[PDB]
């Protein structure tokens, strides 16, 4: 394994890595991951492991957790504040294919840490999603009540990823991504605190 700094380089791989691990409604252009890239350069890493891109985590710099307050998908990039005392996950794609190798907490972990090496950062936060309730839907129960897991039954599996680590729940963005129909257009924020 080998985490290095995203470089437009790069584009070709992280344009074929987004392509594995989301379907077409959900994938980023091969304009926004260079967006997200040559915005904040330092705030990208990808992952190695056999000479490939297996994994990427892009990161822009946020004012802080309130930010996110109605904020749309698509028009993320006017948050951006050098200056900020927050850290937006914009996205962390590991290819299906190394899930067993537990690469997806090893990125988020890598962040988590970077993050607390930078000054000024007070908050890894980011807009999250379920990726198993239209099981749920289909019985009766509501989208805030499963993300808040008042189900009964057990966590979602893509909000659990970043529960498990120590990210609390930070509300619910109506519409935040209408094409993300299996979340009903919504979207969690999760705020990973760093003291």
């Amino acid at each position: 394994h080998r985490i290095r700094h995203a470089r437009p380089s790069d584009l070709d791989a992280l344009c074929a890595l987004e392509a594995r691990c989301w379907p077409a409604p959900l994938r980023a252009s091969r304009a926004e991951l260079l967006r997200r890239v040559t915005t904040e350069p330092r705030g990208c890493w990808v992952l190695l492991h056999e000479g490939a891109i297996v994994g990427a985590t892009y990161a822009q710099r946020i004012a802080g957790p309130a930010a996110l307050a109605g904020a749309r998908h698509s028009e993320l990039a006017g948050l951006h504040d050098p200056s900020g005392a927050a850290l937006q996950l914009l996205g962390l794609n590991v290819d299906p294919a190394v899930r067993n190798h537990d690469f997806g907490s090893l990125l988020l972990e890598f962040v988590l840490a970077a993050a607390r090496l930078r000054p000024g950062i007070e908050n890894v936060v980011g807009v999250s999603r379920c990726g198993d309730y239209p099981r749920q839907r289909a019985k009766g129960l509501g989208y805030e009540d499963y993300v808040h897991g008042r189900g009964g039954g057990p966590r979602d599996p893509v909000l659990g990823f970043h529960l498990g680590h120590g990210a609390r729940i930070g509300g619910i963005i109506s519409g935040y991504r209408p094409e993300d129909v299996d979340n009903d257009g919504a979207g969690v924020i999760v705020i990973h605190a760093l003291r």
